[PDB]
């Protein structure tokens, strides 16, 4: 395996869309767990390469699991940098992904085609596989997965869209919380069930504070 | 090989949390064209018959792709009558899930275990597919995906968890039509592209109206 994942991360301020629910130390630390989740799930399915993208050293000063990488420019600017001077394919994969396993990881990154998409909640793209750095441009925020499938194509590129629910749950407000209580293990669901608990109320279920 | 399919399905008030985004008319409509694409899809995975289990007539006067069924009971009961009148597998489809291909339906009823699993959002049941009706009971509503487990290995019986993100988008909310625009083709889709647009505004896509 020649192949990179580098993680898009900033701990500082980390998930605002949380903070009905979540303090900011709480919000941090979530984030925090989340991360060390996902680059042990990169490692567990065999990608030793591991690059974490910040704009900020805060929170990454121990960090030795991934080399920590800093850059102050926006996302779409920094991704594109780091593409650029990628010489072996890049998995794109977002931090806050709690329900992503190994196995998911490798079968995204074992697509046939030149690019694998992951869509998030929203429309936004949650993973990206993608085999040619050099030939492909990214452009995250807003409608994202279906402007990373016209990129891919405008570009003479083919594309897979990996069908994933568990990677398919970016975790960014406080109902996606109920989305982890239910389906994830690990110290970020654990974390996250020493201080809410799930409560049937409309025939629905809904979050509510321990 | 053998199997029957269920939908549980009211056209009437059918869609509540919709509202008011869309109108009691539009609900309507709404919700039956959602309907005959999941029949769609169960006929193009080439099962035999589909049942429509449904409290009424209503929205069902003319219906020839698949059996009615009526039964005024709550819906855990009128399902679960039908699980002790078949002696076969039973596939129980929501006619929610308007990203539901033959292919998903295909491989549900395929699984290796004994019951297959689809999750929908907030801990719901998109779909379940149960190869022995005679041991299994179902409890909608609520919690409904952790409980279908429980049922499942309380009774002796292993399951499968289908991990798909098409087949876990059942369309309840507004934001759900969101996913509908992005991921979704055919009518029920048009239906809702003839009505809204996306828009990006905090970076993110929201739905407005046309």
């Amino acid at each position: 395996n020649a192949m990179r994942a580098v993680i898009p991360y900033k701990k500082a301020g980390a998930k605002s869309r949380l903070s009905p629910v979540l303090s900011l130390q709480e919000r941090e630390e979530f984030v925090e767990l989340m991360l060390n989740q996902v680059i042990s799930s990169l490692k567990g399915a065999g990608i030793e390469q591991v690059d974490i993208l910040s704009p900020s050293v805060y929170g990454l000063e121990e960090m030795t699991e991934a080399r920590v990488l800093l850059d102050e420019k926006d996302l779409n600017e920094a991704l594109n940098r780091y593409l650029k001077e990628a010489e072996e394919p890049v998995l794109i994969v977002m931090a806050d992904l709690p329900l992503l396993s190994p196995e998911h990881i490798k079968e995204i990154s074992s697509t046939e085609k030149d690019v694998c998409i992951v869509p998030g909640k929203g429309g936004g793209t949650n993973a990206l596989f993608i085999k040619n750095p050099s030939k492909y441009r990214v452009k995250y925020y807003g409608s994202s997965f279906l402007t990373h499938c016209s990129i891919a194509t405008d570009s003479g590129q083919d594309f897979e869209i990996y069908d994933s629910f568990m990677a398919g749950t970016d975790i960014d407000e406080p109902e996606d919380l109920v989305e982890l209580l239910i389906h994830g293990k690990g110290a970020a669901k654990d974390y996250i069930e020493s201080k809410f608990r799930l409560e049937v109320k409309k025939g629905r279920v809904g979050l509510v504070p321990l």
